[PDB]
């Protein structure tokens, strides 16, 4: 049932993964290379500071028919008990090309592949975003900490989107909505106006879809940056570089972001060609204060779509 195995054939799955190597470590838990039967998995297991964003993830792959090309494709999750401590495991396919934060700083792009990007995360989250009924379908559902190191890079140039611990579930069935309770907060750097300012209308499902639409702008940003047109393309940067500390904090957001009106600038280079135009005025239209006058994710999608299509 859910997105991946069967339960007791979850956990043994688990039990027989082998941890290659480990490839990110950090406050939140750790992430490995691992192997089933010659195939490589990745293996995430979750700190203390972050149980609750297993739980989450979890409840929710599990409970929920999510398979979607754009989507991190989910395995298994798993409870053990290595030695004087639990352990607590999500295991998903391996994207060895890594974060496209780590992609986007070894490797300049072209217009079809910026594109590929772009278009490929816009799928995944209006997928999340939209309502699926009958008995084969989805909730709607919210991300709510999309950023650049929730998005992994695949072989064939596009996307997927990770990472649903903090994610929230809606259905027309009842208008309800489930949040669930993680204290955890998103990445300061990604986080809206409306959060910033706490003016965010927390009974409303459509604002937690209008945050993702401001960090999806953000990562768009940090996309189109890395596309080369004559010759020209800007280095690695990550949201608001050049006005707060890396790790910056929530009153250093508030001050740029609420108090200053301040927003990525756009380089003027981007005005000599008519995709980093566009992509322009797309980061625009999901950078307005106003939560209710940003652009749904399928309207994203489709005005990506239109792009690709003019594409010579
Ligand atoms: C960010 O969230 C996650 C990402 C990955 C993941 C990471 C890499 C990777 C490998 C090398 C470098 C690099 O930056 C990333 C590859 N495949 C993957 N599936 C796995 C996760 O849970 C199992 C995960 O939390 C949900």
């Amino acid at each position: 049932s859910g997105s991946g195995l069967p339960f007791l054939v979850q956990r043994t799955v688990a039990r027989e993964i082998t941890l290659l190597e480990c490839v990110g470590k950090g406050r939140y838990g750790e992430v490995w290379r691992g192997s089933w039967q010659g195939e490589n998995v990745a293996v995430k297991i979750f700190s203390s500071r972050d149980e609750k964003s297993w739980f989450r993830e979890t409840e929710l792959y599990n409970t929920v028919m999510l398979r979607h090309e754009n989507i991190l494709g989910f395995i298994a999750s798993d409870m053990t008990s290595r030695h004087s401590s639990t352990q607590l495991w999500l295991i998903t396919h391996y994207h060895e090309m890594g974060s496209l934060y780590d992609y986007l700083q070894l490797t300049t792009l072209d217009t079809v592949s910026c594109l590929r990007i772009v278009l490929s995360i816009a799928s995944g989250l209006a997928h999340l975003h939209i309502e699926i009924f009958g008995t084969q379908g989805k909730p709607a559902i919210a991300h709510r900490d999309l950023k650049s190191k929730n998005i992994l890079v695949k072989k064939n140039g596009q996307c997927c989107i990770a990472d649903l611990g903090l994610a929230v579930m809606h259905s027309q069935s009842t208008n309800q909505l489930d949040v669930g309770n993680n204290p955890r907060v998103g990445t300061k750097r990604y986080m809206a106006p409306e959060v910033l300012d706490e003016t965010i209308q927390v009974d409303c499902f459509d604002s937690y879809k209008r945050v993702d639409i401001w960090a999806f702008g953000l990562v768009l940003w940090e996309v189109a940056r890395r596309m080369v047109s004559n010759g020209i393309v800007e280095d690695y940067k990550p949201p608001f570089y050049d006005v707060v500390p890396n790790d910056p904090s929530f009153e250093d957001m508030r001050k740029v972001v609420c108090v200053d009106q301040q927003r990525p600038n756009i380089p003027n280079r981007w005005f000599s060609d008519p995709t980093l135009t566009s992509l322009a005025k797309l980061m625009k239209e999901c950078w307005y204060q106003n939560p209710s006058a940003r652009l749904t994710a399928l309207r994203i999608k489709k005005t990506l779509t239109k792009i690709d299509n003019s594409l010579d």
